[PDB]
């Protein structure tokens, strides 16, 4: 019965994958092999080629992602061989180093052993591999509010943050068999951070803002042909608005707009002055400038949408249906200046894909 | 059968309307009267109270409208008595004058006789009562591109535009029985326009931009209890982004961002400079400033969203379900600075409401 769902998904993925790889003649035999592997074992194991192409398809099918033009150049690291927490740790350290690539960010995914019985082999607690802690007590807010629950769970495990606004959370994950996760402090040498300065407002550095170089999302499940890779961290480079319009701007995040308005020398008193809008534009300019100045990859939302238009065109040329989530594809600043805003998208879910899964804490 | 749809809609509207008006005891008799009016006549006629409250409900149910807090103060003009094109014309002139109110804009709707057999009594061709013409020929673009087809239809009827970028289209409508619409030039004394200047960039006036004071949407059908008022022009005041982020900004409209960038003294060469975003903010500041300076009502998108939050709260307090279209409710600049962006809305259609209908030209 679960053998059935698995087999069905397998037939559909293998057929599609092999067509795309020009290997359509090998399908029958491969499905035969898989069919008996499922009977005898309960599961099946992807070839390296299948796993690589599956991860790329999953990115291509991610409706909410504007960065999909580059789906076929995803760097896929196969870590299905790991068995120990030291190996997991070192694989995560390695992912950080190789994805960072001295600033010339490589889109990368590291794939850990998949769920067996729905039983996880490796369970990653981090939302992203590099992320700042958050604290709230006594009406005192420090750091990133979105990290409050994970921060508190880490401090239950004997970690202690310095309570700066930018404490790096340790890696935290649990191995099958263990009742508790282990945690490891990130080596600072591995983590590139970018101080935020503005191209012509010198006082902007007074805000002492920074952000980390590489977003490495580590809590989503990659699903490929019925196999559930719950631990499969991946990264791209940032689109600047993620940092300047949301992480640093949102009232429930770092909430910096009023401070930005002050350092750029504008009043923050009247809605009709559009001071929040002006502050947003200057903060977003500063973020792009700062990343570029430091030699860390980043994309602005106009260039990103132009790339996404090419992705739409490429999909059409290939005979593939395009799917998308308009509400996530439009950027949070000047959305109507992009073509995305002016068209609609079919939000159907196609697999392989990346999926949310329940947090193991909270 | 059509008598059936009508009766059903009637039962539902009358029940709801009278509950809201504290008149629940009068429903049975009123429905009885309506029931036989439908049998004998094929239709029924709203009382003035029903028509007024119905128009207000229709605004309250308009999913795409951020301005709904003020639904209950809609000024409803009952023009079901009109029979001639001179009366229609004068009613439209009157709507302009009274809605404008010397700049202190009154949200108003003028309701004309409804469809009878699905046969229109009055068919308005204008999209808005005040709107600029558009021309395209020989790769020459003049005025508002969105008005190109209506402009060409008017010029088929013997009207001729001066081919400025801001020619006012004449009122154009057709009476039942007539094969062609008639058109009437707007009296310039009735039409307030606002020149666009910037609060501190003096050269902004070099763009010679302007826009009209009052958006009076004249091509939607108001539906109330099964009765179809295809001709029922209404207006609010503008939210500034409608003008500065869309009408003046869109590449398929006045396409002014590159000219804005030049007059504000910034380069328009690199996406990463976010020059379009900065241009958008300055243009939008200029629009709000200009309207305010001239004493014409307008709302900025932050204040508008704050009002809409109060509308959500009021709906909850009243026990009414809230409906909305997130994709139209978010403003086209700094949307993530509004609460709207951070929640979802049920996009169900509730009646009474306003609906699209097919254009009578093109
Ligand atoms: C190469 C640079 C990349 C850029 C610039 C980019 C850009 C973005 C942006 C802006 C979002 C929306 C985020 C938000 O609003 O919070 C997003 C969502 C997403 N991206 Fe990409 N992305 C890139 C690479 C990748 C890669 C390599 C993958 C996976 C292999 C991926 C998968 C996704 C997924 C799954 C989401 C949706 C996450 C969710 O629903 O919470 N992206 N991307
Ligand atoms: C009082 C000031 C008002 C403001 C500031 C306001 C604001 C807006 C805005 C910004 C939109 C979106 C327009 C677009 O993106 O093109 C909108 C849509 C709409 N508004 Fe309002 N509005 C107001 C009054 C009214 C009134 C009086 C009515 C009717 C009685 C109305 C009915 C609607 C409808 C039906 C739509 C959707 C139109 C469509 O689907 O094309 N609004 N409103
Ligand atoms: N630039 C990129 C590349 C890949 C991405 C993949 C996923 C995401 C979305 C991450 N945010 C999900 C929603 C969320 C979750 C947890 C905390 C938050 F503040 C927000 C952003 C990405 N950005
Ligand atoms: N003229 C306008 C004004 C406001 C607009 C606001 C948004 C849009 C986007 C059109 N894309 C719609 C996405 C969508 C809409 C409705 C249902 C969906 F599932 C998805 C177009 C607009 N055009
Ligand atoms: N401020 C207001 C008040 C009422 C409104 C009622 C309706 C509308 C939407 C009008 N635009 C509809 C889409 C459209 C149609 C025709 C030409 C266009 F450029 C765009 C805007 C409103 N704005
Ligand atoms: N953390 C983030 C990042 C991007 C976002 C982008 C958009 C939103 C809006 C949530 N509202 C969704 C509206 C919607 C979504 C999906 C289907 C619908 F019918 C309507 C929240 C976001 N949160
Ligand atoms: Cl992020
Ligand atoms: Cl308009």
């Amino acid at each position: 019965e679960e053998k059935e769902i698995l087999w069905n998904e397998a037939k559909a993925f293998i057929a599609a994958c092999y067509q795309e790889l020009g290997k359509a003649a090998e399908v029958k035999d491969r499905l035969a092999d898989i069919k008996s592997e499922i009977d005898l074992t309960g599961s099946y194991v992807h070839t390296k080629e299948e796993l690589e192409h599956g991860a790329k398809m999953a990115w291509r099918n991610s409706n909410r992602c504007i960065g999909r033009l580059f789906w076929n150049s995803l760097n896929v690291i196969d870590r299905r061989d790991v068995r120990t927490k030291e190996e997991v740790r070192d694989a995560l350290f390695h992912h950080i180093e190789t994805a960072t690539n001295n600033g010339k960010i490589r889109p990368t995914i590291t794939i850990f052993p998949p769920e067996e019985k729905g039983e996880k082999q490796v369970e990653i607690w981090n939302h992203q591999l590099i992320r700042y802690a958050g604290y709230e007590s006594d009406g005192e807010r420090i750091g990133d509010p979105a990290s409050c629950s994970l921060t508190a769970a880490c401090e239950e495990l004997g970690w202690r943050g310095e309570r700066t606004d930018f404490d790096l959370l340790p890696l935290i994950f649990r191995m099958k068999g263990d009742e508790q996760p282990v945690w490891y402090e990130l080596p600072r040498s591995l983590v590139i951070e970018v101080p935020i300065t503005h191209p012509d407002i010198e006082a902007f550095s007074d805000l002492e803002l920074k952000w980390y170089g590489v977003p490495i999302i580590s809590d989503m499940k990659l699903e490929v042909g019925g196999i559930h890779y719950n631990a499969a961290p991946f990264n791209g480079w940032y689109m600047g608005t993620e940092i300047g319009a949301r992480n640093l701007a949102d009232e429930k995040r770092y909430d910096k707009l009023k401070k930005v308005a002050s350092v750029i020398g504008i009043a923050a008193d009247y809605n009709t002055d559009l001071w929040k809008d002006q502050a947003l534009v200057e903060l977003n300019k500063a973020v792009l400038h700062s990343y570029k100045k430091q030699g860390v990859s980043i994309v602005d939302h106009h260039t990103a949408a132009s790339q996404f238009k090419r992705f739409e065109e490429q999909a059409e040329e290939a005979g593939r249906k395009l799917t998308g989530d308009w509400t996530w594809l439009i950027p949070p600043i000047s959305p109507a200046a992009t073509h995305i805003f002016h068209r609609s998208y079919d939000n159907s879910i196609v697999k392989p894909n990346y999926f949310y899964q329940d947090k193991p804490y909270e």
